[PDB]
DNA sequence: CCATCAGAAAGAGAGC
DNA sequence: GCTCTCTTTCTGATGG
DNA sequence: CCATCAGAAAGAGAGC
DNA sequence: GCTCTCTTTCTGATGG
C-alpha cells in the first residue's frame, strides 16, 4: 500500500488547487486538494485529505510535516497528519532548478512507454474530443505523440472544446485495446485553460444555411443607396456571439430599429457569400429585446471592431474585403476617380473610390472609415477599390 | 570464475571518471567508477565498485592494491579489496611511453578480429546515428574501418550527435547478423568529447533532390506575395537537422500550417536555389510523426536564428544572401526608392529597398527585420539590396 | 574467398618494406613487398607481388590503384591489377592522422583477444628469443602484455637479440597449449631496428660500492703529479661496461700497467663523487680479464668520447667537471693565468688556466684536449677552469 | 572548460 | 668525422 | 466600456 | 559545448 514516513521533514509549498468535492475511500462526498513541494534536492506530489490544512497551503510558504504517507510516489496527508506552520528558523534551500522541473509536463511518447498502474501529471493542448455515454475519449496531443485519456465520474462530458490545455492530476495508465489509454481514478483533477482569441474575420461558408445565430448587435452603419437606378437601400454591421464575430450585408432596412448595437437577437435565412452573413428579408430577426445571453470577453470586442494594419493587409489574398478607419494625407482627382492616399505607422497606401461614392467630401487633414472594400494591388504599390457594397464617411 | 591476487602491487593512477551507477551482480542499484592505472611496465584497466575510495582515485597519486581481482586482463576492486595511498618514497615512475599507449584507442579494424565476448575501451567518431526502439545503434568509424554498437537501456539515445567523439568503455564483441558488433555490458560507460558546429549560412544544394529530411522548424514568418502581375504567394522559415541548419522558401501557402516552430516535419523531392532551398507542391510535407524524440542544440537554434555582424558580413563573398535584424538610423527617400542606413556594435551600412516594400513605414529607432536580401557594395560602403525574394516587418518599443 | 575492386582509387603511398623471397600458392618463390598507402579518409594495407611497381611504390608519391583485391580487409595486387602515376593535379591531401594510425601497432592485450587466423602488423620489442630445431619462439611484449610469435623457414634462426625492434608483417593467431600466439606465414616479413644500447652520462652515488663491475678500459692518460707540495700522483680513465660508460680517477698510479687500452678489469670498492669513480687502492683492480667476450657496441664507444657542443654546454648546470676537445683561438695572458679563447660552431668561451698547467704549451691554432675542468660563468661569458684534479694536452 | 591535436623543434640510428 | 632522416617531444591551438 | 499588470515561455549571459 | 540564471516578449487577466 502506502508507505509512512515519520521523520520531521521540512518543505516548501509550490503550487496548489482550491477545495473540490471528491469521493473518499468510504464512499462520502468531503472535499481535497493538491499541491507539490520540494526539498534541498527533490520534489514530491502531495494529496490532502484534510480540507482545514488550506491556509497553511499557499504558495512561497515553508510548513514541517511527519507522520505522512506515500502511495506510488506521491505523498498522502490526511485528517491524522501533522501539518505546522515552520519558523523562521526553520527554511530550506531550494535551488531554481527543482522548481523548473517540478511544474515541468511531460512528452506523450514517455507516457506511451511507462508501466500499467503508474501516476501522472501535466498539462495538455486537446487535439479531439469524442463524448460517449457514461465517459469520454480525450485525445491529447503534443509534439511527441498522441494518446487517449478516459474520463468518467464527476470528470465526465465537462465543458471544453478541441483545443484547451488540460490540466490534469493523478491518472492512472492502462493497457486498454493494446494502446496506452489514461483513465482517472478517485483523488483526480482537472482545471481547464482555454487560450481563446481570434482575428481576422470569421467567415462561415454552406449556402441556404439556415438556422439560429442568435449574436449580439455591435457597430452599425446608417442606410444608404447601392443601386442608383432602382434605389435599394442597404446598411453593414459587425456583430458577434460569445465564440467568433460576423460581418453583416442586411439589404431590408426595416431592421434598422432591431440592429440598434448592444442588442441580442436570433436571425434566421443566411448565405455565406464571399465570407458575409447576407440577410434578404426582415423575417429573419426576432427582436428579443428583452431576455439576456452573451457578454462578450471584451478581447473579443476591440477584435471585432479591430481596425487592420496596413502591414497585415499585405499578407492577405488578393480579392478579401476589409473594414477600418485611417488617416488620409493625399488627395489626387482622375476622370471620375478619387484617390486617396492614406497609411498609418506600419505602411501606406493607396485607396480608389469610384462611382456614387465621389459625392463624399473628404480632404487631408481628417481621419476616415471604410466598409466592405476589396483588396488589390499593382506594380507600384497596393489598392482598396471600392465595390457594389462600398461605404464610407468622413469623422470628427 | 576469476582470479585473485592477493600481494601488494604499487601503480600510478592515470585517468579517473567521475562516479556513475549501474546494477550489481545481485542486481541492486550502486555505484561505481572506472579507472586506468599503470605500473612501471605495463598498464592496467580498473574498476572501482566502492565508491568512498573516490579520493585516492586522483591522476598524479601512486597507490598499492592487495586482495584485488582481474579478468580479461583487466584488474577489478570492489569492496572486498585494499587499496591504499603510497607514500612519496614508495614512488614507482610510469614513463611517458605508458603514457602515450594507454589513452591510445584500438584501431577499428584490430576490432573487427577480435573474438566473441573480448571488452575494449576507446574514443572514436560518431559517423551515423540511429535510435531503435529498444536499443540505440551508432555507426563509428575511423582510418580503419566501421562499426556498429548496440546501446539499449542506460544508453539508448543519450545526449549527442553526429560529429562528436564518445568514450566507449568496456563494451562486449558479439557476432550479430553476420557482423561484428559492440553490445552494452553490465559496467558500460560513456563520456563525451563534444565537436562540430557548422554556424555562417546554412548549407549547398541537390537540384531535384530524390531523397528525404527530418528537421524542425526554428523561425517562421508570415505569408506574402512576390509577384504583382499575377499574385504569387509565399514565405520564408528556418528549419534544422541535429547538427545543420538550413534557411527555406515555400511557394504553396498550404503548408503553413505544416511549418509551425517547434514542429518535427519531413521533406522531400526538393530543389535548391543560391543557399535556399525550393519547395513547389505541399505533397512534400508530413508532419505525421516522424521522430519524437529529436533534440535540437541550443547553440544551433542560436546560430540559425543568429544575425551576422557588419564586420563578418564584410567577410562574406558578396552573392550570399543575408537574413537577420539591424537597426536603423538614417532615412532617405528618393525617386521611387527609400534607403535605411542600417547599423550595429562594429559599424554601419545601407540598405537598397525597390518597389512593394517601399510602402512600409520604418523609421530610425524602431529595429528592422530582415529577411533574403543580397549583399552588394561599392567605394563607398556596402549594402544590403531587396531582391525578388526579399521579406521585412517593423518592430519597436 | 577474397573480393574484388574494380573501381579507380587514387592513393598517397605511405611505406614500403624491401622486396623479400616468398613462396606463391602454386609453389614457387618470387619476390614482393609491403606497403602501406592512404586515402584522405582511410588508410590500408597492401601486399605487393609486382616487383616492377617498385618505384611507384615510394614514399610520399601518389599513384592510382584499379583491379585490385581484397582479403581480410587487406588489399592485394597481382599482376593483373593497374597501377598509374597520378598527375600533379590529382593529388590528394592526406591527414597526418591517418599517416599516424597506419603506422601505429595493436596493443599486445587486444591481440590477444584476437580470433584465429587475424592477420596484423605492427613494431615490438623483443623480450625472450628460443630457438628450436625447425623454429623459433619470439616473445615479444610492450606496456599492454606478452605474446610468443612463432617464426619458421626464412625467418628462423635470424640474427638478432633481446631488446632488438622487430617489425612484423602479417602475422596470423594460432592458439597453442591454450595460450594465444602469433605465427608466420605465406607474406609474413620482419625488419630489425637496431636494440636498446643508448648511453647517457655515468650515475652518482657515492656509498662504499663493495661490488664489482667487470669494465672494459676505453682511454687512459700518463700519470701526473696533481699535489706539487707532497708528489701526489693520479690519472684519468674512460672505461664502459657494455650498457654504460663511466670515468675513472685512479688515485694509484701502480695500477697503469692494469689500465691500458682493450684490456678488460673489475672495478671494487670504488666511491662515486662529483659524477666520477675513485679507486683508492690496487686490491680494487685485477688484471686478468675473466670475461673475454665482453663487447661495447660502436654506438656507446662513440658515443662516450663526444665531445659537448659549446651551445650545449651554454644550458649546462654551473659546477658539473667537463672533458672535451675543443679548438683554440685566442692566447693572453695576465699574471700567472692563461686565457685561452676556444671555439667550436655552436659558440665562443674562455679557458682560465692557473698554477701547474700554465706550463702546457700553446699558441693559436692548436687544438686542446681538457680532461676535468670545472665549468664556470661570469657577467661576460662562460669559462672552463682548472682545478686540483685538471689535466689538459695539445694535440 | 577540459583535454585533445598539430606545426614546430629536438634526438637516435644508418651511411659517405 | 659529418650529414640526411625517422622518431620523439613541448607548447601553442581549437572549440562553442 | 478600456488600460494597466503579471506569469509563462523563448532567447541570452556568466561561468563550468 | 553545457548549465544556472538574468533578461526580454507574447498573450491572457484586472477593475471603478
Amino acid at each position: 500500500g502506502a508507505v509512512l514516513h515519520s521523520e520531521p521533514l521540512t518543505v516548501m509549498v509550490l503550487t496548489a488547487t482550491d477545495p473540490f468535492e471528491y469521493e473518499s475511500p468510504e464512499h462520502e462526498v468531503k472535499n481535497m486538494l493538491h499541491a507539490t513541494v520540494a526539498t534541498v534536492s527533490q520534489y514530491f506530489h502531495v494529496k490532502v485529505f484534510n480540507i482545514n490544512l488550506k491556509e497553511k497551503f499557499t504558495k512561497k510558504n515553508f510548513i514541517i510535516i511527519s507522520n505522512y504517507f506515500e502511495s506510488k510516489g506521491i505523498l498522502e496527508i490526511n485528517e491524522t497528519s501533522s501539518v505546522l506552520e515552520a519558523a523562521p528558523d526553520q527554511m530550506i534551500e531550494v535551488p531554481n532548478s527543482i522548481i523548473r522541473n517540478a511544474n515541468a509536463s511531460p512528452k506523450i511518447c514517455d507516457i506511451q512507454k511507462g508501466t500499467s498502474g503508474a501516476v501522472f501529471y501535466g498539462v495538455f493542448t486537446l487535439h479531439k474530443k469524442t463524448v460517449n455515454r457514461k465517459n469520454t475519449i480525450y485525445e491529447i496531443k503534443d509534439g511527441s505523440g498522441s494518446i487517449e485519456v478516459v474520463g468518467s465520474g464527476k470528470w465526465h462530458n465537462i465543458n471544453c472544446k478541441e483545443g484547451d490545455k488540460l490540466h490534469l492530476f493523478c491518472f492512472h495508465l492502462k493497457t486498454i485495446d493494446r494502446q496506452p489509454k489514461l483513465v482517472c481514478g478517485e483523488h483526480s483533477f482537472i482545471k481547464i485553460s482555454k487560450r481563446g482569441n481570434v482575428p481576422k474575420e470569421p467567415a462561415k461558408e454552406e449556402d441556404h444555411h439556415h438556422g439560429p445565430k442568435q449574436v449580439m448587435v455591435l457597430k452599425v452603419t446608417e442606410p444608404f443607396t447601392y443601386d442608383l437606378k432602382e434605389d435599394k437601400r442597404m446598411f453593414h454591421a459587425t456583430v458577434a456571439t460569445e465564440t467568433e464575430f460576423f460581418r453583416v450585408k442586411v439589404f431590408d432596412t426595416a431592421l434598422k430599429s432591431k440592429f440598434i448595437p448592444r442588442n441580442i437577437i436570433a436571425i434566421s435565412d443566411y448565405f455565406g457569400c464571399n465570407g458575409f452573413l447576407e440577410i434578404y428579408r426582415a423575417s429573419c430577426v426576432s427582436d428579443v429585446n428583452v431576455n439576456p445571453t452573451m457578454v462578450i470577453s471584451n478581447t473579443l470586442r476591440q477584435r471585432a471592431n479591430a481596425t487592420p494594419k496596413i502591414s497585415y493587409l499585405f499578407s492577405q489574398a488578393r480579392g478579401t474585403f476589409v473594414s477600418g478607419e485611417y488617416l488620409v494625407n493625399k488627395k489626387t482627382e482622375r476622370n471620375k476617380f478619387i484617390y486617396y492616399g492614406i497609411g498609418d505607422d506600419t505602411g501606406k497606401m493607396e485607396v480608389v473610390v469610384y462611382g456614387r461614392l465621389t459625392n463624399v467630401r473628404c480632404e487631408p487633414g481628417s481621419k476616415l472609415r471604410l466598409v466592405c472594400f476589396e483588396l488589390t494591388s499593382t506594380e507600384d504599390g497596393w489598392q482598396l477599390r471600392s465595390v457594389r457594397h462600398s461605404y464610407m464617411q468622413v469623422i470628427n
